[PDB]
């Protein structure tokens, strides 16, 4: 019953909190590992708007 | 600086939400799609352990 978008944007709040995050990690340490989750979470996404109709 | 917690609870309550969407998601083919997110989903909280302080 009407769950997923309910999923989809907790999924993005966290990309957009990585976003952020990488502002203030700008360090190549944690910018190197934090990139990614980034890139898994934007594999997510894709899928997420694959499934969304 | 210490927004490491933040990030991994919101990471942890879109995967307190992905246990029970397993459940609606019963059918085979929601299954294998839903499923590589959280095999995904599970191993940035096993990085974020690593990160922890
Ligand atoms: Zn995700
Ligand atoms: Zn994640």
């Amino acid at each position: 019953m009407d769950y997923l978008r309910e999923l989809y944007k907790l999924e993005q709040q966290a990309m957009k909190l990585y976003r952020e995050a990488s502002e203030k990690a700008r360090n190549p340490e944690k910018k190197s590992v934090l990139q990614k989750i980034l890139e898994d979470e934007e594999k997510h996404i894709e899928w997420l708007e694959t499934i969304n109709g």
